[PDB]
């Protein structure tokens, strides 16, 4: 009967004190010796490395104890388990602010807590009965599969082609049941489209609950078939008291792992994390009575919608199901969100500044703590990257309307002509636009090119809105002390790198105090006017990459593969970061959230960092980049083919090609315009 | 105990037979004479005009009976009401597929169905007890306030300024209660920010439930205060059995009506339509224990987030709460969505073609029926326009990735150079891009300018992707029969108009068989190359307005009002439809969904139609338009000031200024580029 408003203590959790968590060591209790070794090892490992965890049990909001899946047959009796629970050091009489975790790996018929009294503690497991499920208080979590193993993406088939060999498939063994079976057998016999339905397992059926469809064979024997199926069928148990079973969750897990779109029969099912996720975007839920209309309904859906559901299912699996770390973090995030506390800030890249011998306005940070966790609930949980981290800024922050600045919210706004507009004279005196005053920061790599560096740095003398320059010394040896660095009116900071890697230009250096970053090589030539216009455009397009150099990708029909092209073209799909603007948000994503395989390959092949960044941004936004000017050059074969390989490998990772074509570029409004002599152009060469 | 899967009959509702509805006439039953006259009249009126309703009770899925709020004191006894229910003609033994409606207008203490047995019927009312609430089966609806009255927007205060006189306010009269009262009184005494809390009503308190906060005074006496408050406080009843009360719903209604952001104390409350709407985006829900942290939490939020919540609350109120028609449509939409049936198609503007004396590829329609109702649940219900209508196309339809066309989904795609790319030679041979082959349609107004029409029409001879031309004869008298219309290789269709109005260029004429529309005046000069490039850009930006002529809006500090400007400028905020591309979707929205006041003013002032369209599109997308070329002209004072008035009035309607500035235009990639002689430019003058 408990709900979060009456069996949880909020006095231990001020909004401002963080979210400390205490984990009981189960080796110090009777549970440990009977726990499944893999579950225990994985949980201990992930809990050791998590950031919210602490050892000071006096300050913790939340106490975590893993009773887990125990070795079969179960030895402990419910009374013994209950006695152990109430004997815990901090199980104050009723056991408030405790969460009990029971992860399922091997047995789908184990229910430890059915006869146990948990007091006011919360329960997290993959199986439930209505008598023991308390919505809004308890949690439904995915089973632990990849214990001590890597959910590598290499085995996953591509998201394309859309249709596969089989429309839908099923494999199970056990008054709507008979009608369902007859309908599906008829569909198979009709051979309008191929299907494969089996109601008897040749491999000895796995143990199951009394009225549940049993799994056939091993995990691999099921995946080898799901890989060929467009839709995956999931029939819920006939028992009305069975809210959710580990078997159905296992089927859902397996289906999402290989891109088969779940189709669920039964509206009364509680899916994992359902109070946070919109499973309608990733799965189809159909009532059993409508079973006779499923074939037509599936045939009706278009390729684009199905592909979108497959993509979203991939995201959900990779983010909440793949690993034990993900599951534990998700549990903590759910509990934190319910009690309305913000997430932990993400880590910066603290750096060592190399000394050398020769107003800045900083952007305010962390202004939307509550809003992201609560108001942006849907975007936070159902859109990439996810809810686990808190960022100082985001490019998706809402922008005030025009009347706001003139009516009370004008802090930092610099209107053109005081709100009256104007030509270049008024245009160049103020940024204008839809967001407040802002600056940008420059980031430049260097490797064995010392003198050109000094000249290029000198070329930056006089930029209006420059905050500072960050030089990334990517060479093994320190710069010579005879080297006299110039002065350009703003600080120049040199940061040392552990080792040479192109991934160091996208690190979130602590020295960067601006949302915007101008990624520029040490040998590139750019005029002041170009940079100003690019900065303004970025201020209008914070979520995009805004850069001068352009490229495009092409199809190779003979080999059914992609290519990297650099010719002059009427359409583009990439903008290299050798000269480009982007938000620091993507630096965090690249460094920490993006898959490690891409970074490792970039280290291996010292090329291909910009391509990865374009892949990332197009994946997040689904919008192409922006090109700003007519210039194409700003001054080998292996370097060329390495990039073909890079593109193909990145596609293999993401599962699809996220790049998008654009057939236009952006120039100033009054560009090449015959003005009257009462007006002046915004720029002279733009 | 009923749920939709066991006390509802799906055999009456094939997915393909529509959603017929039968309404019982309550004048033919004992309810009618005791019903509140206003409720009865409004419900009968709206049910008469609705589209799903039918008179053939044999085919209906759903039978609707209004028991409504009865005159006080209630005369009927529960047994009498129950006997009348079971005596209904189509109340087959258990009364399945029936929904019972009880709208509250005047009394917040009336509960008719507490002692009644409704069988398998669903119940829609604003009050519930846990013993009689069946989640997923019953419905919680808003009270009926604006009965026989217009919810005109003129009385609503502006969304800006953000902060108002009072941070939050409360007015009510009646163990967390005492702590809440003490905390709020302390906050008022601390005068960090102004507030106004009253726990005793000077006006005689309205009757209420045993443990509910009573309303003070009349409706207007509360609005006159809410208009001055940034946040509106809502304290839930102390009775755990009381799920939702008409009083709390009334407070929520009043708060949303005037832009005060609700703040709700208590997580156990069921808000109206909560299973469909994300109230977190419009209201703050805080547990009572956290009452001591509310002041700080409110002070923490930023202006932009608060303004966004206010805007979303405005949308929700206007779309689901304002009128009885909205409530009835919402009820039907909820029930239809639950049983997974698509909505009714929206109506076209059937037109009469005027005859006259002198390959087209049509876009397929209605391809996402199921997807919109189910998969796009969140966007459909929480984003404008809403779920009530079904559109043949939308600009928000997902687009396939690049590899899809080459791997099985290539139907209609025309890659540039067969996927290898290329310069102008390959560029002009195929549309390319990210979406399939497509055409466009031209729409041209005419009024007493016959000859210029013929010349301009002749200028269209030879356009590549033109489907047809639609001429809107906006003159009172028919064209002369001596007039010989030219031939341009495609049909020319002349449609008669009931009366002269600029709103006729945005009507969804049945003759238009393309998503794209080129709105062009009869006296404008445009070159073929320009139109082609604009069409390509629109293909990349289907959700925007893409046009050549540009304008911008300006602030008038002395008068604190807006202005319409047409000078040469470095930044823009509007693109006139005298030459522009847009999606037919917005034509439907303009004609039918957009407020009538704007259309009436456009009829009154024969100017100002384009401004309204820009307002609409920027409101929907929150993104500015696009300008395509350097040209500014394509060849009085009252015409000028009329537009100032139009802008100010439209702002008054929407409650805010939705226009956004853009500081750039788009040109072709290879524009003004020094190519080598192995390449050719995409266009010659673009
Ligand atoms: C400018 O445009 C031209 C014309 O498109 C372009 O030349 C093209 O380059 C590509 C890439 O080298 C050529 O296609 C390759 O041809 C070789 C055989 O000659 C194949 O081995 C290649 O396939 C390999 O790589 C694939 C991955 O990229 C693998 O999947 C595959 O299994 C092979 O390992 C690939 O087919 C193409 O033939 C030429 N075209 C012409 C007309 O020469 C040029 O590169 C562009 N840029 C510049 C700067 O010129
Ligand atoms: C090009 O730019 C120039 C310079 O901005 C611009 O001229 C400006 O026009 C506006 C509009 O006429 C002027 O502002 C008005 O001034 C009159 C008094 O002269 C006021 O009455 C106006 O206010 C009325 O209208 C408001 C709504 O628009 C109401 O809220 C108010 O209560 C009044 O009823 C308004 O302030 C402005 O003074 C001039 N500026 C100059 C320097 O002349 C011109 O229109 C632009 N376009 C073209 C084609 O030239
Ligand atoms: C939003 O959250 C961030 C991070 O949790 C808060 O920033 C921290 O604030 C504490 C207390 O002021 C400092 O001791 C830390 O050093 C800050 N961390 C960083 C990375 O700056 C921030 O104060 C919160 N803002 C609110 C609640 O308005
Ligand atoms: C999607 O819904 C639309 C509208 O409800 C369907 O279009 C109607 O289809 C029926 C039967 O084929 C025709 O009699 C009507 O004339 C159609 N209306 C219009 C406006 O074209 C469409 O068939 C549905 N598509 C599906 C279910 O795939
Ligand atoms: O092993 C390397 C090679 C290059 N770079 C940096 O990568 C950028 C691009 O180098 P380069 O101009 O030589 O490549 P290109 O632009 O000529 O293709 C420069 O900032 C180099 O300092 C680096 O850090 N390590
Ligand atoms: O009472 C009117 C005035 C104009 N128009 C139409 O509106 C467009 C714009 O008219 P006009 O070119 O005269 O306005 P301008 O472009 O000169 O400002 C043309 O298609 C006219 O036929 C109309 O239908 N009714
Ligand atoms: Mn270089
Ligand atoms: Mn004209």
């Amino acid at each position: 009967g408990c709900r979060l408003h009456n069996c949880f203590d909020y006095s231990r959790c001020p909004l401002t004190s963080g979210f400390p968590v205490y984990v009981y060591d189960s080796d110090q209790f009777v549970f440990g010796s009977y726990l499944d070794p893999l579950v225990k090892q994985a949980f201990q490992a992930t809990a050791r490395a998590n950031v919210y965890v602490t050892e000071n049990a006096d300050i913790a909001c939340l106490y975590v104890i893993l009773v887990g899946e125990m070795q079969e047959p179960v030895v402990l009796r419910p009374a013994e388990l209950e006695k152990q629970l109430y004997s815990l050091p901090h199980w104050r009489t009723d056991g408030h602010n405790h969460v009990i975790i029971n992860l399922s790996r091997k047995s789908d018929t184990q229910n430890l807590l059915y006869n146990v009294s948990t007091g006011r503690a919360m329960v997290a497991q993959s199986t439930f009965y209505t008598v023991q499920y308390r919505p809004g208080f308890d949690l439904v979590v995915s089973p632990l599969v990849h214990a001590m193993s890597e959910p590598n993406f290499m085995e996953i088939p591509p998201q394309v082609p859309v249709k596969r060999k089989y429309l839908f498939t099923f494999q199970g063994e056990k008054d709507y049941d008979d009608r369902i079976i007859a309908t599906l057998k008829a569909v198979q016999d009709s051979k309008l489209d191929q299907v494969l339905v089996e109601f008897t397992c040749k491999n000895q059926p796995k143990p199951s609950l009394p009225t549940e469809w049993a799994l056939c064979g091993e995990r691999e024997d099921r995946l080898e078939l799901l890989k060929l199926s467009t839709f995956a069928l999931i029939i819920t148990p006939g028992d009305p008291r069975l809210v959710i079973s580990s078997g159905c969750a296992t089927r859902l897990f397996e289906a999402l792992e290989v891109g088969a779109v779940p189709v669920v029969l039964g509206e009364q099912v509680q899916l994992p994390y359902q109070d946070m996720l919109q499973w309608n975007e990733a799965a189809l839920v159909v009532p059993k009575p409508r079973v006779t209309e499923v074939h037509f309904l599936l045939r009706s859906l278009s390729d684009s919608d199905l592909l979108a559901m497959r993509r979203q299912g991939r995201f959900l699996w990779e983010t909440y199901f793949s690993t034990a770390d993900s599951i534990f973090n998700t549990v903590l995030a759910m509990i934190r969100t319910r009690i309305q506390i913000p997430a932990a800030p993400i880590r910066e890249e603290a750096a060592a500044e190399i000394p050398h011998r020769s107003p800045p306005y900083a952007s305010p940070r962390y202004l939307r703590n509550f809003t992201l966790t609560v108001t942006d609930f849907y975007r936070s949980w159902n859109c990439a990257p996810g809810p686990f981290h808190l960022f100082p800024h985001t490019p998706f922050d809402p922008v005030l309307p025009s009347e706001a600045k003139f009516l009370g919210s004008g802090t930092g706004f610099r209107p053109i002509g005081g709100g009256a507009g104007g030509s270049g004279k008024e245009f160049q005196a103020a940024l204008g636009g839809n967001v407040p005053r802002e600056q940008f920061t420059v980031v430049m790599l260097t490797y064995e090119r010392e003198e050109v560096l000094m000249n290029s740095l000198e070329r930056l003398n006089g930029l209006p809105y420059l905050n500072k320059v960050v030089v990334v010394w990517n060479s093994p040896k320190l710069p010579s002390e005879d080297l006299l660095w110039p002065d350009i009116g703003v600080p120049i900071m040199v940061v040392r790198t552990e080792k040479n890697s192109l991934n160091n230009r996208f690190l979130p250096w602590n020295e960067i105090e601006t949302e915007a970053i101008l990624s520029i090589d040490d040998d590139a030539h750019l005029r002041h006017d170009e940079i100003m216009f690019g900065f303004r455009v970025w201020r209008e397009a914070r979520d995009r990459i805004v850069g001068f150099p352009g490229r495009y990708h092409a199809w190779d029909i003979p080999h059914q593969s992609w290519l990297y092209n650099s010719n002059y073209s009427c359409e583009l799909s990439m903008v290299l970061t050798g000269a480009a603007f982007f938000h620091k948000y993507y630096a965090y994503l690249y460094s920490y959230v993006m898959p490690q395989a891409i970074r490792d390959m970039v280290d291996e092949y010292i090329n291909c960092e910009d391509i990865a960044m374009n892949f990332l941004v197009s994946h997040i936004t689904r919008k192409p980049p922006i090109k700003v000017t007519s210039r194409w050059t700003f001054r080998d074969d292996s370097h060329f083919h390495e990039r073909h390989k890079c593109i193909n490998f990145f596609v293999k990772v993401y599962g699809y090609m996220p790049l998008l074509y654009t057939q236009f570029r952006v120039d100033s409004v009054l560009f090449k315009t015959r003005l009257p002599h009462d007006k002046t152009k915004c720029f002279k060469f733009i």
